[PDB]
């Protein structure tokens, strides 16, 4: 049934699982085929955020099977952030602000149905790059939302929180927030602000000096080392920045 109605394309990359570029027989949609070994969370996160539009911040799943592959909305033509970041460099406070905007929404959207992501990351960011727009990809280690802390966690240790590392303490909204200063320092900056764990532990910044001090400001926020210190994501889209 799969091989009936799905035709695999290139490797777009192989953790998660590995994606395919690939078109639907029937009409050729152009579709991205996820493949993983080993029913996952994942078909039904995608489910819960999807369901009903549900969010164009959000690739939507189309499909599923067995044999486990996911088919995925393939926007045409489409980057993710980290290889953009790669090829032209960081994207200036200008595009960042309307990314970062989508970003947050997105996840906010994700929050409404009750779900975290927890690997927000700019290689789990798609750029659709004819209508301007961040997707985000790549739920696999995603969870449903509660106050509750976590230890089921399995992310991208460079956008993983100091209380994390520390104390092996998730807390889904404030390591969201972390994350989302890691991806905006990395979209500002072109690289991310900590590589070892000792840097993430320490969390000390140096800016370069292109960074507005506004946009410091609002990534020293989310970058708080104190869990509590995080501003919400309200507060974030209310930041000076982010107008
Ligand atoms: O779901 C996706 N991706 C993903 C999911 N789940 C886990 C990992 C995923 O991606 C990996 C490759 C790029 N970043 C991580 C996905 C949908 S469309 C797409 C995509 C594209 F349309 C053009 C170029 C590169 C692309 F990736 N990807």
């Amino acid at each position: 049934a799969f091989e009936a109605e799905y035709r695999l394309g290139p490797l777009l990359g192989k953790g998660f699982g590995t994606v395919f570029a690939g078109h639907r027989l029937t009409d050729r949609l152009q579709v991205a085929i996820k493949v993983i070994p080993r029913c996952p969370l994942e078909v039904a996160l995608l489910w819960k955020v999807g369901a009903g539009g549900g969010h164009p911040g959000v690739i939507r799943l189309l499909d599923w099977f067995e044999t486990f592959m996911l088919v995925l909305e393939r926007p045409l033509p489409a980057q993710d952030l980290f290889d953009y970041i790669t090829e032209k460099g960081p994207l200036g406070e200008g595009p960042s602000r309307c990314f970062f905007g989508q970003v947050v929404a997105a996840i906010q959207h994700c929050h409404s149905r009750g779900v975290v992501h927890r690997d927000i990351k700019d290689e789990n960011i798609l750029i659709d790059l004819r209508r301007g727009c961040a997707k985000l990809i790549d739920f696999g280690s995603g969870a449903l939302l509660h106050d509750e802390p976590y230890t089921d966690f399995d992310g991208t240790r460079v956008y993983s929180p100091p209380e994390w590392i520390s104390r092996h303490q998730y807390h889904a909204l404030p390591a969201t927030v972390w994350s989302l200063g890691i991806l905006l320092y990395d979209m500002v900056c072109g690289d991310i602000p900590f590589e070892r764990d000792q840097e993430i532990l320490e969390a000390e910044l140096h800016f370069p000096a292109h960074v507005s001090p506004d946009c410091c400001a609002l990534i020293r926020r989310c970058l708080a080392p104190k869990p509590s210190s995080r501003p919400s994501l309200e507060e974030i889209l209310l930041d000076p920045w982010m107008q």
